[PDB]
């Protein structure tokens, strides 16, 4: 099949590739056909991408389990069918167990494998579902960013959307974080981040006159969904900017599904999108683990009437189309000392990026002056225009004294390198209390 790209707001479902799942109450995630799954979660993802077997090299890709109960050929069509209704269909790389441990170079080998896969089942394009283990291992932070690059191109040719999402849970989305790699080289090409907002029970937040909101905590949920939300969409509290036209919830579709991090009240959910709408930043909609959970049925046998999907789909679904995010990206921006009557460059880190990807350092302004000459702290501020929208984001710059600034009392020796009146004088011999520049042409400061 070709390219289904999903464009408007989205429900995003996990579909096991395997039967009979063991829920973390007893339960029971049965598989189910994909034509099964319900109609309004308008991405399903496949899962898992993982090696299934070492001997088939590091490289992994995907097989249908026989117990499914469906012919690949079958498989391929319920994919097409989603796709006509106008659905979308993703292979989500990794999952548990994923043994998935890339070295550099292998980046061809991913690509290529990915492009197969995709061209066979008529995937959509790829979630980078990764597990703990897997986001560091060996090379993966470069070979997986690099694969997806290539492979989007390929299909960008034809004039395709390769879609790409990743479901990072939370902890790991603080900048400087495992995933700021995946991140900051997909930017552009990701279509929508997806994240695991369960399964890290005690992790969270500190909110100035709340305190401290955690996953765990079903009293501040409401909390929890917007603050989180607010730091990711605006990159505030320490948390990597992810726009909100491309931020998605990710949640336990029911107990089951996830040790922690079940929303009991879905309000909770919709005050805080609520909440985000209001200040003009709406989310792209939610995911869950999984339909399957979902479809399932709980230690009692009792069906989980899919629930979820009730819960969430018409209320994403009502929303309005989502506008796109065109600011830019100004990374480089890092508060920095400066030793006194030192030089600095301003522009020199400093790299901007547009909202599709393409680099625009060069249209980069700054506004203020460091005078490295006085001690004080010195504000610059950023500033980059394209699409017809500006970025601007404040920098600090602190001016150290150092050691080397003359002090009276200091002994200095020959060929001693001092500073004084914005210079920087050298002795010729022993000096105790000679003001450089009180001396002479052939005085002992030079
Ligand atoms: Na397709």
């Amino acid at each position: 099949g070709t390219i289904t790209s999903q464009d408007d707001n989205v429900v995003v479902g996990y579909w096991h590739n395997w039967c009979d799942g063991r829920g973390y109450q007893g339960g029971n995630a049965p598989c189910v056909e994909l034509k099964t799954v319900n109609p309004q979660y308008n991405v399903v993802n496949i899962s898992f991408m993982k090696v299934y077997d070492i001997a088939e090299g590091r490289i992994p890709t995907f097989k249908l389990d026989p117990t499914i109960a469906l012919s690949e050929a079958e498989f391929i069509a319920q994919i097409d069918t989603l796709n006509s209704q106008g659905r979308s269909v993703l292979i989500a790389l990794g999952g548990a167990d994923a043994h998935i441990e890339l070295t550099r170079g292998d980046e061809d080998a991913l690509a290529a494998e990915i492009i197969r896969l995709t061209d066979l089942y008529g995937f959509d394009g790829l979630d980078i579902d990764l597990e703990q283990a897997a986001i560091t291992a060996k090379d993966n932070q470069f070979v997986i960013p690099a694969a997806l690059k290539m492979v989007k191109e390929h299909y960008r040719k034809t004039g395709d959307n390769f879609m790409i999402t990743m479901a990072p849970e939370f902890p790991y989305l603080t900048a400087n974080g495992a995933y700021t790699p995946y991140l900051t080289e997909l930017d552009g090409y990701y279509d929508f981040i997806n994240p695991q907002f369960y399964n890290q029970g005690g992790d969270g937040l500190w909110i100035e006159g709340v305190g401290w909101i955690a996953q765990n905590n079903d009293a501040l949920k409401e909390e929890f969904i917007y603050y989180i939300a607010d730091s990711l969409i605006n990159g505030t509290r320490n948390y990597h900017k992810i726009p909100h036209d491309k931020l998605v919830f990710g949640l336990p579709s029911n107990i089951d599904a996830a040790a922690t991090g079940y929303i009991q009240d879905p309000q909770d959910l919709y005050k805080a999108f609520d909440r985000l709408k209001a200040q003009g930043q709406p989310l792209r909609g939610v995911m869950t683990w999984s339909v399957n959970w979902d479809m399932g049925t709980d230690a009692a046998n009792n069906s989980y009437n899919q629930q979820f999907i009730k819960d969430y789909g018409n209320f994403i679904h009502n929303q309005l189309p989502p506008v796109t995010d065109m600011t830019p990206t100004l990374s480089g921006i890092v508060d920095t000392r400066v030793e006194l009557d030192s030089h600095f460059d301003p522009l020199i880190g400093i790299t901007a990026k547009d909202y599709q990807g393409n680099d625009i350092t060069a249209d980069v302004t700054v506004s203020g002056s460091v005078n490295t000459n006085q001690v004080g702290d010195y504000l610059l501020t950023y500033s980059v225009s394209s699409d017809d929208e500006t970025t601007n984001q404040p920098r600090k710059i602190t001016v150290y004294v150092s050691d080397d600034d003359w002090q009276v009392g200091s002994t200095y020796v020959k060929d001693d390198k001092v500073t004084h009146n914005g210079a920087t004088w050298t002795a010729q011999w022993w000096t105790k209390g000679e003001e450089p520049g009180t001396t002479g042409e052939w005085g002992v400061w030079r």
